[PDB]
């Protein structure tokens, strides 16, 4: 009886193994004749738990996993040799990775934690943890979007506010500054942009928890004022892996899955894995998003990845990296998202007593850390990440705006009175049927009275 790696024959052992013994105890139950209310009693799920453990250790099946053996093993001597750059002055940082293809959901390699020898946890796929800003993409920006009340130059307000409970929302140490385009509020990762997107998801009450449910997310409070910046929520890297597998395969969801087929001795199928793809943003939204995403990295505001890569790989550095980095308050957790279009890898980094790592560890560290992952990466399979490029979906609508409110150029009512509005012009991509709509006063998301005063006669003299 033996587990095969996608062609041929440590964490990895234990987390197939468990998958496969799931898969046994599904399949034994049932060649049983093993009815709907009698697997509800304990006393024989334990006896099928017990019995599909033993099928598997003493009665050659076949088991195929979608794991990558040059990949993995590339991954685990990448966590070998430069796990210790994690380090950062507050104890041994632990690590969790995936790695996942975007066509299929099949997880190809990943690292568990810096050595099974020390830790055995699990933080692939057991720790659990906030995600924090690395949730704004599928959970604010790309529905507002993806709902047409929103396009990639779209204004928002990052002016001072409250939460509900009198607090004010902070960026680092920052009350917050004025009004910004969706870019600018993705690449510094300001949280009052994000926080209105979400208030205003609410307001049109739209549908996020068939978004969130759609790519696997449980999330037990949807009206958690924080939840865009990743309060209550957490996921574990595997999961979150699949909600940006989501993002670049243009919006189609592929379920996150290691084993492919389980195969008696004889041939009899046991069990197969059997696609169930979900178009869970349209296409134009995943490739507005796309776009987005790829100046996130670029401009290195949050992460210096796009640097360490190019020097350690600068033709590598040329595919067409995007994706995301998350902090949670007080530093415990630092998230990094990659994707190019053939591939995701999620990335975590934190303690697993949960105390705090250094304010550098998600931009700098856990930055380099995965660009030598993700060149041992492509170092072991050389076309792995592929050469493609993220394109606009030809459905996406480009329209034709002001820099300044993110709207079409037009006259507005002035708080009594008249001016026609101009300046120099942007392209916006929507995803709806038409476009911008024409200026207005309220023409950004979010905003207070006062300060639509402070901008208005302003982003006019
Ligand atoms: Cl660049
Ligand atoms: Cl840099």
């Amino acid at each position: 009886s033996e587990i095969t790696y996608s062609d041929g024959t440590d964490y990895l052992y234990f987390t197939t193994l468990a998958e496969a013994q799931e898969r046994m105890y599904d399949y034994l139950a049932q060649r049983d004749n093993v009815s709907a209310k009698e697997l509800k009693n304990e006393a024989t799920q334990k006896f099928y738990r017990d019995l599909a453990a033993k099928e598997i250790e003493n009665g050659g099946y076949k088991i195929t996993t979608t794991i990558d053996q040059k990949i993995h093993s590339a991954m685990q001597s990448a966590v070998a040799d430069y796990g210790y750059l994690l380090d950062d002055g507050t104890g041994r940082v632990e690590v969790g990775n995936v790695l996942m293809d975007n066509q299929t959901g099949a997880i190809l390699g990943f690292v568990g934690g810096r050595n099974y020898q020390e830790n055995q946890n699990n933080h692939a796929f057991d720790t659990k943890r906030s995600p924090a800003s690395t949730t704004k993409p599928l959970l604010a920006y790309g529905i507002a979007i993806d709902q047409g009340l929103m396009g990639s130059e779209t204004i928002l307000s990052n002016y001072p506010t409250n939460f509900a409970n009198g607090n004010p929302i902070m960026y680092a140490n920052s009350k917050g500054t004025g009004m910004m385009t969706l870019g600018e509020a993705l690449n510094y990762s300001w949280n009052i942009p994000a926080y209105w997107t979400y208030r205003m998801l609410r307001e049109n009450g739209v549908d996020v928890k068939g978004y969130m449910e759609k790519m696997g997310y449980e999330i037990p409070e949807y009206g958690i004022e924080s939840l865009p910046m990743g309060g209550g929520i957490e996921v574990t890297v595997a999961q979150h892996t699949n909600g940006y597998q989501t993002l670049a395969n243009n919006g189609v969801y592929h379920q996150k899955h290691v084993i492919s087929k389980i195969e008696a001795a004889d041939g009899r199928v046991v069990y197969e894995y059997q696609d169930k793809p979900v178009q869970v943003y349209s296409k134009a939204t995943a490739t507005i998003m796309q776009g987005l995403l790829r100046e996130v990295l670029s401009s290195r505001v949050t992460t210096t990845f796009k640097s360490n890569l190019t020097s350690l790989n600068p033709t590598l550095a040329n595919a067409d990296w995007i994706g995301k980095t998350g902090t949670t308050n007080q530093d415990e957790n630092m998230w990094l998202m990659l994707s190019t279009p053939r591939l995701t890898l999620g990335g975590w980094i934190g303690h697993d007593d949960n105390h705090s790592l250094s304010q550098q560890a998600g931009y700098s560290n856990n930055s380099n850390y995965m660009a030598h992952l993700v060149n041992a990466i492509q170092q072991a399979s050389p076309s792995i990440w592929g050469n493609e490029r993220f394109a606009l979906d030809p459905s996406v609508v480009k329209s034709e705006v002001l820099k300044s409110t993110g709207q079409k150029p037009g006259k507005v009512s002035v708080e009594g009175k008249e001016v026609e509005v101009t300046g120099s012009t942007v392209t916006s991509y929507w995803a709806n049927k038409s476009g911008a709509p024409a200026t207005s006063y309220r023409f950004a998301i979010g905003g207070s009275d006062a300060d639509y005063q402070n901008a208005w006669s302003s982003i006019v003299g």
